[PDB]
């Protein structure tokens, strides 16, 4: 199999390895990206997986240390490709955001470096790999565009978000997000940064703000009461899609959906 840490990343893999060995992903629904525990079966999992995807040490540090073990022939590191390189944005510590996941881009360079090593690693293959990265092309081609289109429209619509992980995304389709705030998931923030917060989503026009699918509706609602601001939701990790060819090009458009959902009319 191949063993992807996160569930887009092995939307991606699902696609390359689709009738040629089984996807499997680490990450759990609502588990932290950066400091989830790993457990003995999942560090085994990756020791015994044809191929290993994750973007890197600044995002999945939890599988650093399990990983150095793993020949680079077995190991698709993204935020170490070479193509990636001149993709990463300044704009979770470190000094460049890790979200690649949500780069079209960077994920397209992300299913060449899975494909390039399946076949290295399955020659009996290479036929059908091939067709899968050409089929995952043609889907990845005509996701931009429609994505592209549908997005066009809310530029120039402010946003904020909770969790600031969309700005590849955002960058890419010409989205003009405002900024986020950091708001615990289960507790309404304090008076004094209620304050600052509900002044700047009134201050700046924000037509929505967009919490993440692990928030308390309660929270969100204090954030937007008695602004005029909508309020909206962003999956950054695609939970509610199944694996399979057709996954990493709906969860782009399930995410323009959702942006468009809140940011229409
Ligand atoms: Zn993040």
């Amino acid at each position: 199999a191949v063993v992807a840490s996160l569930k887009p990343l092995g939307f991606i893999a699902s696609a390359i390895a689709d009738g040629v060995t089984d996807t499997q992903v680490l990450l759990p629904d609502g588990a932290s990206e950066h400091d989830y525990s790993l457990r003995p079966s999942d560090v085994k999992r990756l020791q015994g997986a044809d191929l290993v995807v994750w973007v890197g040490p600044e995002m999945e540090a939890f599988m650093e240390k399990s990983v150095r073990n793993i020949p680079d022939n077995k190991q698709v590191t993204i935020a170490q490709l070479a193509d990636v390189k001149p993709l990463l944005m300044k704009g979770h510590h470190g000094e460049y955001n890790m979200h690649l996941w949500l780069s079209p881009e960077i994920a397209r360079a992300t299913a060449v470096a899975i494909h390039e090593k399946l076949v290295e690693l399955m020659p009996q293959s290479r036929a059908k790999l091939d067709a899968n990265l050409k089929d995952f092309e043609a889907q990845l081609a005509a996701t931009d565009k429609q994505v592209g289109n549908e997005l066009a429209p809310l530029k120039g619509k402010g946003y904020f978000v909770f969790h600031d992980a969309y700005g590849y995304y955002e960058k890419h389709y010409g989205l003009t997000p405002l900024g986020h705030f950091t708001v615990n998931p289960e507790i309404q923030p304090g008076a004094q940064r209620l304050h600052e917060i509900r002044t700047q989503l009134v201050e700046q026009k924000a037509t929505c703000v967009f919490a993440e699918p692990q928030f308390r509706p309660a929270v969100v609602e204090a954030v937007a009461r008695g602004t005029s601001v909508r309020m909206g939701t962003l999956d950054p990790l695609g939970t509610n899609i199944k694996l399979g060819k057709t996954s990493y090009s709906a969860f782009l458009s399930q995410l323009a959906n959702q942006y468009a959902s809140c940011l229409k009319g």
